[PDB]
């Protein structure tokens, strides 16, 4: 029985979800020339809401975030008016949306936005090229600068604006699986000398920056992060990052914020550096509402919330599979399993 999965749950004085299940954040890459959503993708979205909660696909800030194509964002009118489509229709069916705000950081491509420069917190570039495209190779990026800092915050701060504009329930900032925050967070791709790499406090400045300017802006309650402490995606492991994490999360805790989102695809991994699993490390660091995620079963998430493991599970694949997860879950029927053909079809 998984009766705990509907249980309400209060996230914060703002916010309070119809049910623990959470619609895990997937870029579809199927937003228009221009980057705004589609009305096929509001019909996406409005289909999910019996959802506690949706996670949008990741949503850049800016042009230079862009990494994969028709990625949609949420820095123009127009993307605004889009996004209000979409979260007008989650609410009208009974739902609650938040965005997830993205950069890529070294994981951008200038293919996609007319060939500038890529930006990271050091001139590390990453193997390969971008995926479902032709001959998009990753290039070395600009290690940026304070000012190109005070910039991104200010950009990230001004998209959580426009969230608030375009009707979402809050933000989960992107500060999970290598992209822009997590590259600050990780030795791999940071290996700053100034005030934002090195020790600590320094490697977790941009993060904390964003995130403080992101609340001042729209408030705690309407803030989430999601962040990566085990390295996997476009990212090198290196030992020394677990105490990078050790001073993040405490620091995160001062914020009370909505969440805390786990970014991994089987949370059945146990990572060497982290003593364990990448859910179990954060719940021994971070006491506040946590979102796991990665291969679940609504069985083994129902059970895992039980063990008070974490508080919320985020479904990603089986939500693409079954667009009616949560009412199919809810009357024991039979899931369909997910395969990657089904990433053709926007259903
Ligand atoms: C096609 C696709 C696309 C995305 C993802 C996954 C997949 C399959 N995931 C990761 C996702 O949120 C989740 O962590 C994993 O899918 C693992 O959860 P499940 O095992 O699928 O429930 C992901 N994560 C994220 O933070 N933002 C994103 O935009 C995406 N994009
Ligand atoms: C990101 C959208 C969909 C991507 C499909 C490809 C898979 C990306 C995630 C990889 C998961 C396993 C990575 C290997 C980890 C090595 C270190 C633990």
């Amino acid at each position: 029985s998984v009766e705990n999965l509907f249980d309400t749950y209060k996230l914060n004085d703002t916010i309070t979800l119809k049910n623990r299940i959470l619609m895990a954040p997937l870029t579809r890459c199927m937003a228009d020339a221009n980057l705004v959503p589609t009305d096929d993708m509001v019909a996406y979205y409005a289909r999910r809401a019996e959802a506690g909660l949706i996670i949008s696909e990741a949503t850049i800030i800016r042009p230079d975030a862009q990494g994969y194509p028709n990625t949609p964002g949420i820095f123009t009118q127009a993307q605004i008016a889009g996004w209000r489509k979409v979260t007008d229709a989650v609410h009208a069916n009974g739902g609650k949306i938040f965005v997830q705000l993205w950069h890529t950081g070294r994981v951008a491509h200038p293919h996609f936005f007319g060939g500038g420069d890529v930006l990271a917190p050091s001139a590390q570039k990453i193997e390969g090229s971008v995926p479902r495209m032709r001959e998009l190779t990753y290039v070395t990026p600009k290690a940026v600068t304070v000012e190109d800092i005070q910039g991104l915050v200010r950009d990230y701060a001004k998209a959580a604006e426009n969230v608030i504009e375009a009707g979402f329930d809050g933000v989960e900032i992107h500060g999970a699986n290598g992209y822009l925050i997590d590259q600050f967070l990780h030795h791999d791709s940071n290996r700053r000398t100034d005030e934002y790499g090195g020790t600590p406090v320094n490697m977790s400045r941009f993060a904390l920056e964003v995130v403080d300017a992101i609340i001042a802006r729209i408030g705690h309650d309407r803030t989430g992060l999601r962040i990566s402490p085990g390295a996997y995606f476009n990212m090198a492991s290196d030992s020394r990052d677990r105490v990078v994490f050790d001073y993040l999360l405490p620091e995160l805790e001062k914020r009370d914020l909505a969440f805390v989102h786990i970014g991994i695809f089987d949370d059945s991994i146990e990572f060497d550096y982290l003593g364990g699993t990448a859910s179990s490390y954060v719940r021994a660091h971070y006491g506040k509402t946590l979102v796991g995620v990665g291969s679940y079963s609504a069985e083994t998430a129902s059970k895992a919330i039980a063990e008070d493991k974490f508080d919320l599970i985020a479904i990603g694949r089986p939500f693409i599979a079954n667009p009616d997860y949560v009412a199919k879950v809810r009357n024991s029927e039979e899931l369909v399993a997910y395969s990657d053909e089904m990433l053709a079809s926007l259903i």
